[PDB]
This record gives C-alpha cells, structure tokens and sequence, in this order.
DNA sequence: CGAGGTAGTAGGTTGT
DNA sequence: ATACAACCTACTACCTCT
C-alpha cells in the first residue's frame, strides 16, 4: 500500500540521565509580566558566566555548569536549592532544549574553505548556513556585489520520549540579508531616502521607513531621543557599550538619520542600520540576482532532503551526550506513531449532462445551473486604448456563444453556454479619463442611470501615479448590487493578435469568474460522504492593528449546489471571534436557509481558518436549543511542516490528496505539484469537537478544496475557508449587508 | 485587475 | 539584544497554464 512520511531523522544512541544545578526563582516585589521576567532573569543570568547555558521548566531553571556569578535583581530573587539529577521519564522538555543547545554546540566549530565559521549559531532553534546548497551539492556561497548574502536557515525541532531514543524533526527555509550598513550607502552616495530598514543592533522592530536624513552629526548632543543623551553616549550607558566602544573619529562625525515608524518619528544610528531585503527590492535593485535564485529558494522534496541530510551529517557524533547520532534516512512510515499514511480518491464532479472527465472540459458537459436569459453587460474603457475593449468583449462574447477563439470553432468549447446579454445601444460602452479617485467613483455612479446593466467589465489600465480604479470601481458597484469583471490592459493586448492558443486557459478562468460572479454554478459533487446538510466556513482578515473582521460562506448542501456569504456588519479587534458575531452570523445564515429549504438543518459542520478559540459551550447551547447536531474542525494553512513521500529510496512530492491521519488530528496536501522545482505547502487539519468521523472530514475537506468554481486549478485552501479569506482580503468591496447568491470576489 | 500556487519580508493575536 | 510557542494577517517576486 501507498505510505509517505514527514521530514526527520531518528536518533541513535539513547540518552543517559545526567547532573544539574538546580535553580529556583522566588519574587520580591511586584512584576509586571511573570514569563518576561523569568526569561529575562534566564538571559542575564547566562550572559553574566561566559554564556552557559541555562534551561526554563516552568518557574524552576536547570544548568548543567555552575553559574558562580548571580546578579541581584530588585524585582526577584535566585535561590540556589542544591544540585540534582533528572529522570529523563518526566523531564522531555528539559532535555530537548539540552539536545538543541548540544547541536548548536557540535555544529559551531565547523569551518569551510573560506576562513572563517560556516554556521551562524546563536544557540536557538534556528541555525542559519552561509553557504547554500546547490542542485548538485556544489555548496557554494551565494551573495551579489551589493550585499544580498543569501542563505539556508534550519529550524531544529528535536523530541525526546519518556525512554531514552530520541527523533530529530527537521525544517528548512531561505533568508536574504545584507552587510552594508546604511552608514557605507552614505559613503558610497546611495540614496536612502525613503528604504525600508532594519535596525540590527536592538532587533527592535521593522517597518522602519527613512523618512529623511539628518544634518546633525552622531557626535552632537540630545540627538538621541533620551533626554540629554547623545546618540552616541545612549550606547555608551547602556550595557551594550560594545556596539560603539571603539568608533572612528569619522564614525563620530557621522550623520544621524532619522526614520518615521509607525506613525512615529525616531532617531537611528547609520552604522546600526541594514536595508530590510525583500523580493521586490532585490528585484528593483539588482534584477538578475532575484532570477539567478529563483530556481534556489523552491526546494523540490528530494532536494529538501539533500539539504537536510548535509546538515545532519554536518553535526556528526555529539560526544557529550551517549555517543548521540542520528540515522542518514527518514522513516520510511511514521505507522510505528499512530499515524497512518494515505491517498484520497480523487473526487468526481459532475457537469449539467454528466460525469466531467477533467476540469478544462466542464464546458462541454454544461454548467449544472444557468440564471435567466439575456442578462445585460457594459464595457468600461479607459480613454487612450478602447481599440483593446472592443477586441476584448467581442472575444469573451465569442466564447460564451459557439464561436470561442478568433475563428467561430467548437471543436473545444460549447454553444450557447451561458445566457448573458448583447452589448447592444442599451448600457453602452463609453470611454472616462484617469487621474481623479472622486471621477472614477463618479463615472461608476453613471453606471447607475442605465436600466438592468447586468454585471459589468472594466478595462483598467497596467501600474504608479495612475491610481488604478478596480478599488474605487469595486467600491461603488459594491453599493448597489452590481457585479463587476475588471480586466487587465495587457490581457487585452494579448486578445489582438492570433499567435497563440493561450487564450483559452485566460477565457476559462474569466468566463467561471463571470458565471461565478453570477448565480450561475459550473459543477457538483456526484458522491459526497452525505450525512451533512450544510458546510460553513469562517475567517478573520485584518488589515490594521487592532481591526478584525470576520466573515463566512456557507454551502446549503453537501453536494455544493449553491454558494452563499455573509460579511459581518461590524469589526472585532480581536482573532477570537465575538460571541455577537457569532449570534449575528449563525442568525443570517441559517434563517437564510431556512427561507430556501424551509427550517433548520439537521447536522451541519464549520471550518475555523485559525484556532477554533471561540467559546464552544456557546455554539453548544445555541445548538442543542435549536436541536442541532454540528462539528467543528479547524483548518490551519500555514503551518511550517512539510510532508514527503517516500518510494523505497526515493523521497518526491506527495501526489494532490495525499493525507496522514492520527486521531482528530492529520495532514493533507491540497495541491498538485511537479516532482521539478518545488514542493507542495500542506494544512494542519483538527477536530476540536465533532461526531463525524476524521476521514469523512478530510474527504469532504479535499472535495471542497477542488469544487474551486473560480478557476479550472484547484483552490489549496477548501471553498469553505478559501472564500473566507477571499473576503477578507477584500472587505470593502463586498457587500456587507447579507447573504448574496452570487459571488463578488472571485 | 485570467487563475492558481510556491517562496521571501514584515507584523500581529492567543494560551501555556 | 532577548518571552515563548503556535497560528494568523499583509505585500511582492516568480512561474505555469487540455
Ligand atoms: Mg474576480
């Protein structure tokens, strides 16, 4: 039978009970946060004798050497309280953190061709490497000629159980990061003016936009927010006078630059301040450098593990545990877990004369359900190029009819798909200017005056100064209950010329986003598990500090027959959802459903997008007050585990479906990926509480993720979830005020 | 803003 | 320099599409 597995290697010797110092922590005083205080009590106290190690378990911390040198703390005080061994029976958290501290250590002597250490070991769980690895393992370091050094980064998760084997779970990941300090940019005359930057010596925060440069030197005084203080005294007093003990009398005379954060303006050192590295400013900068690395940071699964083995062969034998090593192998299953590998059936969906043999052939079989005929359309295109409009609609019309490509042909796609309107002298077509938000608004209230328009299609223009208006466009037909198909330029400027066939992949996406922006339904599910009545799904999107907001989707049957959404009405300001929020949502949705199908569902299951956090004792009163059997499942998506599949000795992606299952708690891979460049990103999947079965959800779940009507690809995320975050990402552009059968924001 | 997914970067909100 | 862990959010490069 078919099996995978996750990214870990097992560990080989059994660990060996060993000695502590044995610390305990008692308050004097009051403190204002208790785990600040004791992580902050750990920090300084390991930082006082030569950087030992010190590890936390709960309000009690363990060393292994003698810390001789204990600073007085006014807010707590350090009791010695003897020396002691642990039983590694009850004590895995200890002694994982004392695994992680031992791989930092074997790791951190290693030195490559170049002179210097190939690791950056802080003794965390992340290790970053110097040098990447390539495809063929030339293990070559990797940095432009302006900074931009690139590097793989490990994260160490390591699990010791009550017995002494232990298993070394394993990720990776890339990180871009750069030398030159804003300081040498000065030097050099490279403007900086308005660069996103990061302060390297605090790690305080980011966001840190330069809002201008300063004229007064670091030398001078008060320049440092702190009053009286110069910038380069505020250093100097604080314990970390390392960072300027020893500066350049020009280092001195250097210009501060001050950065407005936030809202807030601050003043900052330039040689403590690295330009933050991002995609779009490697791009912007050094274009062929984003490309050279482009093939380097997706990492296909057997070069995930490639990566990873050198890394594990890099730590070798740990001398001071029992001869500690771990295997040159993953598991081949992970069944000695509970865990048990599978591949889901691929679901089966149904067009309106039967049973669909691809996704890129449903307009053969017909859309299961069509609205009624001749709904209206207009065209709204920008004064320079309409040519391009016209080109546009009558190409999308030629394919709702017989006649899809340049010439009329209906060797691949149907006839009279969908009834939609003409574009006759009705709602015409009329050309508006750019420049003005308030005439964008105001040419989509012109909109308004022609009768039954129907859903409408924009041409905006490519981005800079334009300020493009799908946002003020979406806005104002959001108001009235008007939908909208906004289209790009250059998809326009390709429509004009007959060189290729990739056309048809754009129209397929466009005309579902059209009947999906419509009540119209493309496909079904001809088997769903069943017991189910109706699917709901719910996500929070914040685009502010501080602001939540909710929203859901809602299917009325198993077999996804029709969509539905609610947007809340008002914020959160908070992920756990509001119990008011839940009243008003759970009240909309199923009153809606019991106008359209005539009272209450019988069992219905909900997807939480994050933690289920909410109050369960409430949807537990609500419901058995309705007499309403539910389920609750989260589906969490961005969860660092990868999952690899594991032939023999071959280790690929795992194929789209691909599930491991251990009670009320999987994984599964939504996606299809080639085994060629990269590797497929899974979901956590959890039953918090429920009566349905796990593989009937995770079925469900993976059905629902490929009923995706926007597009022929499958959605990673389910419909149910999906959606939700697609409202979320635009929330005011949706129609707040109830559910609505057709769909705006695909 | 054809669609969708992987990859960086940055910040937040919960519950131990 | 230092509160952690899990999970979110936002933005943007890239890349491909019977
Ligand atoms: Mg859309």
């Amino acid at each position: 039978a078919n099996n995978l597995t996750f990214e870990a290697f097992e560990g080989i010797g059994q660990l060996n009970e060993l000695n502590f110092y044995k610390y305990r922590l008692i308050g004097k005083g009051q403190i204002d946060n208790v785990h600040q205080a004791i992580w902050s009590v750990k920090y300084k106290l390991q930082a006082n004798n030569f950087f030992k190690p010190v590890f936390v378990k709960g309000e009690i911390l363990y060393s292994l050497d003698e810390l001789k040198v204990i600073p007085e703390f006014e807010n707590v005080e350090v009791i010695l309280d003897g020396n002691i061994i642990l039983s590694i029976s009850e004590n895995t958290d200890i002694y994982k953190d004392v695994i992680v501290f031992y791989i930092n250590n074997a790791l951190k002597n290693i030195k490559d061709i170049t002179n210097y250490r190939k690791y950056i070991t802080k003794n965390t769980d992340e290790i970053i490497c110097k040098s990447i690895l390539t495809t063929n393992l030339k293990y070559q370091y990797m940095k432009s000629e302006k900074g931009f050094k690139l590097q793989r980064k490990f994260k160490i998760s390591p699990v010791v159980f009550r017995n002494g084997k232990v298993i070394l779970y394993l990720n990776c990941s890339s990180d871009f990061s750069t030398d030159k300090s804003i300081y040498e940019m000065l030097n050099d005359g490279l403007g900086v003016v308005g660069l996103q930057v990061k302060n390297k010596w605090t790690n305080a925060n980011g966001n840190i936009f330069i809002e201008k440069v300063l004229d007064n030197t670091i030398s001078d005084p008060g320049t440092s927010g702190k009053l009286g203080q110069s910038l380069i005294d505020y250093y100097i007093n604080g314990n970390q006078k390392y960072r300027v003990e020893k500066f350049t009398d020009e280092d001195k005379n250097a210009k501060v630059i001050q950065a407005k954060i936030k809202n807030k303006t601050y003043n900052y050192i330039p040689q403590a301040l690295t330009p933050v590295i991002t995609r779009e400013y490697l791009s912007h900068t050094d274009k062929k450098f984003s490309k050279q690395i482009e093939n380097v940071i997706k990492m296909d699964m057997n070069y995930r593990y490639q990566t990873l083995k050198s890394f594990v062969e890099d730590i070798g034998v740990i001398k001071e545990l029992n001869n500690l090593h771990f295997k040159n192998q993953y598991y081949t299953n992970f069944d000695f877990m509970g865990f048990e590998s599978g591949v889901l059936e691929e679901p089966v969906l149904m067009g309106a004369n039967g049973k669909i043999k691809d996704k890129k052939q449903i307009f053969i079989n017909g859309f299961f359900k069509n609205p009624k005929e001749n709904v209206k359309f207009g065209v709204l295109y920008p004064e320079g190029c309409m040519e391009n409009a016209q080109s546009i609609a009558r190409s999308i019309l030629d394919f709702a009819t017989a006649g899809k490509y340049n010439k009329q042909e209906n060797k691949y796609i149907s006839k009279n798909l969908m009834n939609i309107g003409f574009k006759p002298s009705e709602c015409i077509f009329e050309s508006y200017k750019l420049g003005d938000i308030t005439e964008y608004k105001a040419t989509a209230r012109k909109l308004k005056e022609h009768e039954k328009v129907g859903f409408v299609i924009a041409v905006i223009p490519d981005m800079l100064e334009v300020e493009n208006p799908y946002n003020p466009f979406k806005k104002v037909w959001a108001k009235l209950n008007i939908p909208s198909q906004m289209i790009t330029l250059k998809t326009t400027e390709k429509f004009k010329n007959i060189v290729d066939k990739s056309g048809l992949y754009y129209l397929h996406n466009i005309a579902l986003n059209i009947l999906g922006k419509i009540g119209g339904i493309p496909w079904i599910i001809k088997d769903m598990p069943g017991n189910i009545d109706c699917f709901i799904g719910l996500a929070v999107g914040t685009r502010e500090k501080g602001i939540h907001f909710p929203a859901c989707s809602v299917l009325f049957d198993k077999y996804g027959k029709l969509i539905n959404y609610y947007k809340p009405t008002i914020p959160q300001s908070g992920e756990k959802i509001a119990e008011t929020i839940l009243q008003e949502i759970f009240d909309n949705v199923l009153i809606s459903y019991k106008e359209e199908n005539g009272e209450y569902p019988k069992n219905i299951v909900i997807h939480r997008a994050g933690f289920s956090r909410e109050n369960i004792d409430w949807y537990k009163e609500y419901f058995d007050k309705k007499g309403i059997k539910f389920n609750i499942i989260e589906v969490k998506k961005n969860i660092p585990v990868k999952i690899a599949k594991v032939v023999g000795s071959n280790i690929c992606n795992p194929i789209k479906g691909s599930y491991v299952l251990k009670n009320d708690k999987a994984f599964i891979v939504t996606t299809d990926i080639k085994d060629g460049v990269a590797s497929p990103n899974p979901l956590k999947i959890e039953k918090t509480y429920g009566d349905v079965e796990m593989k009937s959800i995770l079925e469900q779940i993976y059905s629902l993720s490929q009923i995706h009507v926007g597009s022929t690809k499958s959605l990673r995320l389910p419909i149910t979830t999906g959606y939700a975050d697609k409202i979320c990402k635009a929330i005011e552009y949706i129609p707040q005020g109830v559910v609505d059968n057709r769909l705006f924001f695909l």
